[PDB]
């Protein structure tokens, strides 16, 4: 059965000096509620939150940043402004570590019931979103790197050598948990993302195909950058069947994570990407088809509140083992084929399956 994971107290984060910012605390109630309107919700093994705790924070994060985040809870105004303006794009309230605590900590229950063979696979809603986020920084309306801290956590229940699949489809380069797991053959990180040769946020060369792991982890951070405009079904079927897919089988996960940003979504005002509710859901199903069907479902970005809804209840429908919806219908736009032969090119050396 399918787990689901969500706390309104999550909305309690919030901007204080600009209550239209894009990263609303509505984004997980609106998203919850499509869940309960299409009758996905009482099809699914409600999974509690709970608090990470600053151990499991330290799985990935600095004890400095976390002491740092954690000091916010006290702050008065004037401090969370300057506080947050120390980062990247990023906002900060008197609630923002609970929050992101909460967040983190509901992907520790939801791996946890899959690991323990409570549920077979689960979604959860939470925010603030955690894919920006590094090692000893905030970054992109992010605190903590929840899906990197849950993969640790995977391991740290397991195997140390658990071997996870971090699926990243939020239309913006999860930088930090590129750089969490660069080195590390263990954790294997495959990005799909706006890249316009860094015009687009987070604005490094980090997130070209080229870049493909250090050290041990050499082969093992697939990036898959998009130029030249708007990218859609087509242009995502097409990277799940060349590269996500075939390297994936290939590493053979034991569990895969999906950080679910659905900011790729038609209608989302930062991404002017046009991924379309149905196609989230065939990118979900063919993940389904790894690691014994073990998905985790991490809600990311994604600022169209309907858009997100919808979305991210189709995946939940997929999960539950509602067949696909019909469809991937154009041939790709051309600077899509150049993309993804890069990235072909670039990992070919790390991947029989891709020569
Ligand atoms: N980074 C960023 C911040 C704020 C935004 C708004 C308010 C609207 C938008 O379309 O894109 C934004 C991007
Ligand atoms: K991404
Ligand atoms: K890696
Ligand atoms: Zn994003």
């Amino acid at each position: 059965i399918t787990g689901l994971v969500y706390d309104q107290r999550m909305m309690l984060h919030h901007n204080m000096w600009d209550s239209h910012h894009p990263e609303l605390p509505q984004r997980i109630s609106r998203i919850f509620s499509r869940h309960e309107e299409l009758r996905l919700l009482s099809r699914c093994h409600r999974i509690p939150a709970r608090l990470a705790t600053e151990e499991e924070l330290a799985l990935c994060h600095s004890s400095k940043h976390i002491s740092i985040i954690k000091s916010s809870e006290h702050m008065k105004p004037r401090d969370l402004n300057r506080l947050g303006d120390e980062y990247n794009s990023i906002f900060i309230s008197n609630e923002s570590y609970t929050c992101a605590l909460l967040a983190a900590g509901s992907c520790f229950n939801s791996a946890q019931a899959i690991l323990t063979g409570q549920v077979r696979n689960a979604v959860a809603i939470v925010r603030p979103p955690g894919h920006h986020a590094e090692k000893d920084t905030a970054c992109g309306f992010c605190f903590f790197n929840t899906a990197a801290l849950t993969a640790r956590y995977a391991q740290s229940i397991t195997r140390e050598s658990l071997r996870v699949l971090i699926v990243d489809w939020d239309v913006h380069h999860g930088n930090g948990t590129q750089h969490i797991f660069e080195e590390d053959d263990s954790v294997l990180y495959i990005s799909l993302h706006r890249y316009e040769d860094g015009a687009f946020f987070p604005n490094s060369e980090d997130a070209n195909y080229d870049k493909v792991g250090l050290g041990k982890g050499r082969g093992y951070n697939v990036n898959i950058p998009w130029n030249g405009g708007k990218m859609g079904d087509p242009e995502y079927m097409a990277a799940f069947h060349h590269l996500v897919m075939p390297i994936a089988r290939e590493f053979a996960p034991e569990l895969v994570l999906v950080s679910a940003g659905f900011d790729a979504a038609r209608g989302d005002p930062l991404g002017g990407f046009q991924v379309t509710p149905e196609g989230y859901a065939h990118l979900t199903h063919q993940l389904m088809s790894l690691a014994a069907g073990r998905v985790l479902i991490i809600l990311e970005g994604g600022f169209n509140l309907t858009s997100i809804s919808e979305s991210m209840s189709m995946c939940t429908s997929m999960l539950l083992g509602d067949s696909p919806p019909s469809l991937h219908l154009t041939p790709l736009k051309t600077s899509a084929t150049v993309s993804i032969n890069n990235v072909l090119r670039a990992h070919a050396p790390f991947w029989s399956s891709l020569r």
